[PDB]
DNA sequence: ATACGCGGCCGCCCATCAGAATCCCGGTGCCGAGGCCGCTCAATTGGTCGTAGACAGCTCTAGCACCGCTTAAACGCACGTACGCGCT
């Protein structure tokens, strides 16, 4: 009973810019948002995610710092918890 | 002149001696392992040198994997035409 929505290199941008505008909305219900590596880097930013949860590094040094860049932006107050 | 006798002929069952035919034992020709063998020239034996190629080190191509934006190609189905194939 997770509300969330994915986010990877298939769908195409009309979808994934309704599921970005969705997830901005300050009364969504969807507090997982899935990602990938070079589509969760890819570009964009989200405001409203702080938790940042890797289940492994992808093979590349820096891309983590990267891949949390964008969630952990400067308009999160809420601190960023990795 | 008138009546009796018979004579070989013959069907009959009944007897003797040779020939035909099946079984009990056979020789003959064909095929395929064997043996013999012997002069001998190709393999084996003992031996040296050297070189291919195994092997370990190394680096440096390219085969894999993986992803996502884009879209041509595959898919499945609907409808009918023009062939497969059956008959004569």
């Amino acid at each position: 009973g997770i509300n969330f929505q994915r986010l990877d290199g298939t769908v195409p941008s009309a979808q994934r810019r309704i599921s970005i505008d969705h997830f901005n909305s300050p009364d969504s219900n969807d507090f997982v948002f899935l990602l990938s590596t070079r589509a969760g880097g890819l570009g964009i930013n989200l405001m409203t995610a702080d938790t940042v949860v890797i289940f492994d590094s992808d093979w590349n040094p820096q891309a983590d710092l990267q891949a949390m860049a964008r969630a952990h932006r400067i308009g999160q107050k809420n601190h960023v918890m990795v």
